[PDB]
């Protein structure tokens, strides 16, 4: 998969296939721990080239690309598989 499109906070996906999305809104503060990725049933997420698929992280943990945006990419293989973004 590959070409991102915008997304808006708070997001989720769900059911089996594979992606790429893009955003900005992620919050940079030392403070914001209660903004987050978070996954348990995904194949596979990454952002900006590291994974986290069986872990959380937090949207001000990560640095943004050099155009100004964050990179997100995700897989599913079931019906049931389902993620959320805050």
């Amino acid at each position: 998969s590959g070409e991102y499109t915008e997304i808006a906070l708070p997001f989720s996906y769900d059911g089996a296939g594979e992606y790429y999305w893009k955003t900005d809104q992620f919050s940079t503060d030392p403070n914001d721990w209660s903004r987050y990725v978070n996954s348990w049933n995904l194949d596979l997420l990454e952002i900006n080239g590291t994974d986290y698929t069986n872990v959380w992280v937090a949207q001000h943990q990560i640095p943004a690309a050099s155009d100004g945006y964050w990179y997100i990419h995700y897989k599913s293989g079931v019906s049931w598989g389902h993620v959320e973004i805050k």
